[PDB]
């Protein structure tokens, strides 16, 4: 065999908010018994050791080895563009090898957030559909939730990120809840967190019209 | 040695009747000497005809690319018979073969709605217009804008997504000039999916 090695970047709702801790991890894969257990040696725009830890290794029937060292990054740092490099060198390899994760590339243009009630045309259903159009930003790191009173909603979907014509991202969030529910002015929200927001977050909400 | 990979028709090309839907079978990684791939193809079990090779593109890293096509027939794959590829090469110590089906599934038909645009999308240069296709199964759908006569040519769709009860959902967003939109002009959203009567519906949109 021989080792792969997998970089990935933090996450958007750890990076976003001020409840997460957000971290890069490479993961070193493929790890034969003969000649185990790898250094790991990361750099931060070619920088430094630190608060590297390494998590417990995990066994696989894949008769290998799957072991995972994570630095732990600032939101600050992530969301300014620095670049993290995990190179991994283990003695089953001819040479160490290198990756080098970042945030996406490209000046942050904001979300502009539209609440769309149900069509007059599925009014006819008992359960509708509250959309919400969130277009116009970059990167396509975001995160969308729903709300209503004060409690989260629990049966909506979010479509992937999808590239526009323009260059920025948008993408839909879909709520499905009962007419009677829409229909007796229950006040639902549709919030958003992206980096170019002020304050990382915005929320509109949807009621029916009189 | 090499490795091969199936792949089902476009549902473009099983849908819209203008097409030739295709079963495409490429071997990928077959060496220098020691070539030539043969190919067996299988329709619930059956066999031979119609199995057309095409022609062999030198890829760079030292490598040929092989591709067999199966034309298959539009009720044929969409009634879920399953086509199976089977290759045998020397390289290989037994023969490699992958079988695709259409998803399994009872087909459902897709709810299409059309949402105008926000009232506060009213300011901006252009307006968005959503079109919400929910509620069909299995993906394997085609969406298109068209307006006055001839299609629209602004307009993105975003990927089905699965949704808690089993089907599928979409958007597409026409983006138009508020101007175009406000003078009473009108854009139609027209789906393709095989559980719509006549396989075509077309839902419209005007400011009303
Ligand atoms: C031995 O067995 C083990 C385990 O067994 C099996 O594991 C999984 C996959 C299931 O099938 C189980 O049923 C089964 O037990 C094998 O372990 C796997 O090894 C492969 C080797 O490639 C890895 O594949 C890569 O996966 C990444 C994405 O991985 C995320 O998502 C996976 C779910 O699919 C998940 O399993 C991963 O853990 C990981 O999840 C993330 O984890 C982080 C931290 O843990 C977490 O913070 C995240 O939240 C979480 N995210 C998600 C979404 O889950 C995939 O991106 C890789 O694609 C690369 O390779 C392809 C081939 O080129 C290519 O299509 C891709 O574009 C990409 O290629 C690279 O791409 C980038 C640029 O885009 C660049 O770096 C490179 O240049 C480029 N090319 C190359 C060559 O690198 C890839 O598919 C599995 O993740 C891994 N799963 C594990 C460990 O659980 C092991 O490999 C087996 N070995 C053998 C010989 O059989
Ligand atoms: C020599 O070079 C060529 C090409 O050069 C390089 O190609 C890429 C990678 C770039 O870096 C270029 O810049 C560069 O020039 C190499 O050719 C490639 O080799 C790999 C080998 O694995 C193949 O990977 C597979 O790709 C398919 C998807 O392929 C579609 O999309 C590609 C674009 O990314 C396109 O290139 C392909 O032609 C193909 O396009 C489709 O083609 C059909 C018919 O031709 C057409 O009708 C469609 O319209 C068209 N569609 C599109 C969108 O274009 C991918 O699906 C495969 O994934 C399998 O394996 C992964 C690893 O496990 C896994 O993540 C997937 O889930 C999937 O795995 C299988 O999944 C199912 C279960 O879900 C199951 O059947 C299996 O159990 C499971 N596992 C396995 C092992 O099958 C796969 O990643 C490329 O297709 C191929 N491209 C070619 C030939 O054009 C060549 O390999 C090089 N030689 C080397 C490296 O030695
Ligand atoms: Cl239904």
């Amino acid at each position: 065999g021989g080792p792969s090695v997998f970089l990935f970047p933090p996450k958007p709702k750890d990076t976003l908010m001020i409840s997460r801790t957000p971290e890069v991890t490479c993961v070193v894969v493929d790890v034969s018994q003969e000649d185990p257990d790898v250094k790991f040696n990361w750099y931060v725009n070619g920088a430094e050791v630190h608060h590297a830890q390494t998590k417990p290794r995990e066994t696989q029937y894949n008769s290998t080895y799957r072991v995972v060292s994570v630095l732990t990054v600032t939101h600050q740092d992530w969301l300014n563009g620095k670049e993290y490099t995990c190179k991994v060198s283990n003695k089953a390899l001819p040479a160490p090898i290198q990756k080098t994760i970042s945030k996406d590339k490209g000046q942050p243009r904001e979300p502009q957030v539209y609440t769309l009630p149900p069509s007059r045309e599925e009014l006819t259903k008992n359960q509708v559909s509250l959309t919400c159009l969130v277009k116009g930003f970059y990167p396509s790191d975001i995160v969308v939730e729903w709300e209503s009173s004060g409690q989260p909603e629990n049966t909506y979907k979010t479509t992937p990120p999808v590239l526009d014509s323009d260059g920025s991202y948008f993408l839909y969030s879909k709520l499905t809840v009962d007419k009677s529910r829409w229909q007796q002015g229950n006040v639902f929200s549709c919030s958003v967190m992206h980096e170019a927001l002020h304050n990382h977050y915005t929320q509109k909400s949807l009621s029916v019209s009189p």
